[PDB]
């Protein structure tokens, strides 16, 4: 219960003219990287899925599947659309226990390859915060990747924060 802390929004880009159409869709985590995010190679952290659903009002309904205990585990969760195009905040924030506020923001992305997302949340008075490397594939080329390691460096954060999960087959197809 010590953490990095959380970079000045300053620090944290925001992609250009957001697409939110365009971002629809399933994204897979190819890569992690976190204040509250460890390395474990004993148990190395397995790929998973997030699939980002306009509705009507174009609140983003966010599903992220992962494979857990043999089985498919699914968190949903609302991104609604926040203070400028590619940056969200949380909505029903009252349910969740301690959780006081929750930023999101597009960093970058070409919608059909690659995205670059940053997260913020205050829960239980603690500031969390961490970057997701998102492929529409399971794989990404090693530019894209050495690109993610040095952003999340730029915000603080050492090599044992920054995570590539292991690509899975369970779940995360379909
Ligand atoms: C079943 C679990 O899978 C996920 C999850 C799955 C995919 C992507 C996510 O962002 C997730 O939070 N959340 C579930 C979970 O119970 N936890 C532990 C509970 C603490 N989380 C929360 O209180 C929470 C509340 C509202 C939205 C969220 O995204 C939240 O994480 C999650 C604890 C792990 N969280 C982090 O490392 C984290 C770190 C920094 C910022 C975040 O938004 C984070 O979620
Ligand atoms: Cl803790
Ligand atoms: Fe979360």
């Amino acid at each position: 219960s010590d953490l990095i802390p959380a970079p000045p929004l300053s620090k944290v880009p925001l992609q250009q003219n957001f697409q939110d159409n365009q971002f629809q869709g399933k994204w897979y985590v190819v890569g992690l990287a976190g204040n509250a995010i460890l390395r474990e190679d004993k148990d190395p952290q397995k790929m998973y899925a997030t699939i980002y659903e306009l509705k009507e009002d174009k609140s983003y309904n966010v599903t992220s599947v992962l494979f857990r205990k043999k089985k498919c585990d699914y968190w949903i969760r609302t991104f609604v659309p926040g203070s400028q195009p590619g940056e969200f905040t949380l909505g029903n924030i009252k349910s969740y226990p301690g959780l006081t506020s929750y930023l999101v923001r597009v960093v970058s992305t070409n919608y059909n390859q690659h995205a670059m997302v940053f997260f913020k949340k205050v829960s239980q008075n603690r500031e969390y915060f961490k970057i997701t490397l998102y492929g529409r594939t399971k794989e990404l080329t090693s530019e894209l990747k050495e690109n993610f390691i040095r952003f999340s460096k730029s915000l603080g954060l050492p090599e044992n924060h920054i995570v590539f999960p292991v690509p899975i087959d369970q779940c995360i197809d379909g």
